[PDB]
């Protein structure tokens, strides 16, 4: 009994060495090489595990049901059940057994081939055959391809079929001008350390039709991942990359030759899209005869993922941003279907997945507008669009009378002298008797600031807490929950008023804004957005009152229709529009000149068929989201009713 506890310890640390992959440490816990003892030397055991466990990518050996007995003055037997993870999934219910040795004072293991796999004897071999799974597709709400696997045209040259000096330089210049490639990059491609004179050195993937091929230029079809919308949906869809050895160490069920999603939905739905590897892991005898099949199953190709995205709305939304920094979210607000999730500027995901230059990748990483940012999932201060919610809250708690007129003189206002030099500011002093309708049409900050301070912080937060602040949206998109402020209290009349008209410490991303603003298309019911097509519609009742929606939406119509409405340029469409604009000012202590973000909210107040939230980040002068929304509004109004 005093020594049986030492034997259980030995089996435990032997398994732990195999589990951690230290096959050398496990080999040094074996007996001397002899009959009825260890079957191989320590260095031979190290190679046995490294070859076999490495061939099947064995990872995580954990055991159970350990039993250690005594059969002799120095021969203690043991047995346990074990399970492990391999390239073909989990291998469970493994019955291991053996013996130990109690010579001197320490305890060692009489190693045998049955401690690699249970059924192995002597010089048995292990064989692994595998079949790659085809990656599933990502498709829009109408089955159009967003991410698919197809045949690509691979352009490349063979250095020997170019020339010997003047004939080679003439062809390199002819190939550079015929396929739009840097002539200095073609000479750097055939000069890499892996290139032989007769090899096919790939250059670029031509996406159109094959032009005339000069001397030495060839075209070779190759299968690869393809994104039809290109940069227009790069942030949302993402890209796949070559699987590394480090990836396999974390998940052995990946394909060493396959692709793995690196960002976006390709990474979010990698498990569903990549499928499962098929094949057979078997033990053979010394003659090659199949002795036992440990694992075997057929290849399961990846499942397709169908999104709510409209591929034509996505491309229209992205192109409307003109390469400027910004984002656009389009929904069907009654159900929550996300029609478009555009972010700009963007990167080329096809170039990204077909091998990209280190120079081209750094141009993306050092672009000040940062194309890699998923701006539709980035929190921003919403701007004056948030007045719709402050007003709705004020109507529900009886603070705001829609017809009551406030006297506001000039362009500046402060509660009292304790605000110092700070003042709320409005753009026009032409209306001194301001009601809710006028405040929404003109976007009067002073009206909103006074109504917010009038209702107070308690009532304001009571209405705010009924929305989705702090909630994690059920979306396959990485994002942080929206916030009202940094802490649970404003502890500032100035901060309270600023929050009223959408400034302050508010942080809401465009998707969360589309969710909060859905109340005005559902009589005060919030409808959570939805990206996966088959998902069920989830909502939130009684966020704001139905009375508030009936009061505010007719005013939002006048934001478009009134001759002085901030969105009056949208009247040219001639379609039923309810809108609200906004311009947020950002001045952190790192930039001298301040930045401005433009915002636009718009939906159909007749049929509630669509709803959009567009924004421009660090906008240029004489630029806005409203300037750019006509084309997407025409499409959404025509196709979503
Ligand atoms: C809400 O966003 C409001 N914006 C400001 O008070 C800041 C600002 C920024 C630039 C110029 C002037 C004032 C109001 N709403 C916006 C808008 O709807 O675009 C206005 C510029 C009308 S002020």
């Amino acid at each position: 009994t005093q020594a049986v506890e030492a034997g259980e310890k030995t089996v435990e640390q032997f398994v732990q060495a195999l589990n951690k992959g230290d096959y050398n440490k496990a080999a040094e816990m074996t007996s001397k090489k002899a009959a009825n003892k260890s079957a191989l030397s320590e260095k031979e055991i190290l190679d046995k595990y490294q070859n076999i466990y490495g061939a099947a990518d064995v990872k995580g050996l954990q055991i159970s049901n350990l039993k250690v007995d005594k059969k002799d003055d120095s021969t203690y037997s043991f047995s346990y059940k074990a399970k492990m993870n391999t390239s073909l999934g989990e291998l469970k219910d493994l019955s291991y057994k053996g013996t130990l040795d109690r010579n001197d004072g320490q305890t060692t293991i009489n190693w045998q081939p049955n401690l690699v796999f249970p059924e192995m004897e002597g010089n048995d071999k292990v064989s692994l055959t595998t079949q790659e799974a085809a990656r599933g597709n990502i498709i829009d709400r109408n089955g159009e391809p967003l991410a698919t696997t197809g045949k690509l045209k691979q352009l490349g040259v063979v250095p020997s079929k170019l020339g010997d000096g003047g004939e080679k330089t003439a062809n390199i210049k002819a190939i550079a001008s015929s396929f739009d490639l840097t002539e200095d990059a073609i000479n750097q491609a055939i000069s890499q350390s892996w290139v032989q004179p007769d090899y096919f050195v790939p250059l670029k993937i031509i996406d159109g039709a094959t032009p005339e091929l000069p001397a030495g230029a060839t075209i070779q079809e190759v299968d690869g991942r393809y994104y039809p919308l290109g940069e227009a949906a790069a942030q949302l869809i993402g890209y796949v990359g070559d699987i590394t050895a480090e990836d396999i160490d974390k998940n052995p069920e990946l394909s060493s030759n396959g692709k793995i999603g690196r960002s976006g939905l390709e990474m979010a739905f990698d498990k569903d899209l990549r499928g499962t590897t098929g094949g057979k892991l078997s033990i053979t005898d010394a003659d090659g005869v199949e002795k036992k099949v440990l694992i075997e199953h057929e290849v399961q190709n990846g499942k397709d993922i169908k999104l709510t995205i409209d591929a034509k709305a996505q491309k229209t939304a992205f192109d409307s941003l003109g390469g400027k920094a910004g984002s656009t979210v389009a929904t069907t607000p009654k159900t929550g279907d996300l029609l478009a999730l555009a972010s700009s500027p963007s990167y080329d995901p096809n170039k990204m997945t077909n091998g990209i230059s280190q120079e081209d990748y750094k141009a993306y990483e050092e672009n000040p507008e940062q194309p890699f940012i998923s701006r539709f999932a980035t929190g921003y201060a919403p701007g004056s669009t948030f007045k719709m919610i402050t007003a709705a809250i004020g109507l529900d708690n009886g603070t705001i009378d829609p017809n009551e007129v406030l006297t506001i003189n000039g362009l500046k206002w402060q509660k009292d002298s304790s605000w110092g030099s700070y003042q709320v500011t409005r753009v026009s002093s032409d209306v001194s008797q301001v009601d809710l309708k006028t405040a929404l049409i003109y976007s009067d900050n002073i009206y909103t600031a006074q109504e917010t301070l009038k209702m107070g912080e308690k009532k304001f937060r009571t209405g705010l807490d009924k929305f989705i602040f702090g909630e994690d949206l059920d979306l396959p998109i990485s994002m942080n929950p929206a916030q009202i402020s940094n802490e649970d209290s404003f502890n500032s009349d100035i901060l309270l008023a600023d929050t009223g008209y959408g400034q302050g410490e508010l942080l809401i991303n465009p998707i969360q804004q589309a969710a909060m603003y859905s109340v005005f298309a559902n009589n005060g019911t919030l409808v959570y957005p939805k990206l996966i097509a088959d998902k069920e519609t989830k909502d939130k009742k009684n966020v704001i009152g139905e009375t508030a929606v009936q009061t505010i939406v007719p005013d939002l119509r006048e934001v478009v229709q009134d001759v002085n409405g901030t969105a009056h340029s949208l009247s040219a469409l001639g379609i039923p529009l309810a809108a609200k604009t906004g311009t947020a000012e950002i001045k952190e202590k790192q930039d001298v000149k301040g930045k401005e973000n433009s915002f636009l909210f718009a939906f159909n107040p007749d049929n509630q068929g669509y709803m959009m939230v567009s924004m421009l980040e660090n906008k240029e002068d004489d630029d806005s989201a409203t300037k750019r929304a006509s084309e997407l509004l025409q499409y959404l109004n025509q196709n979503y009713q």
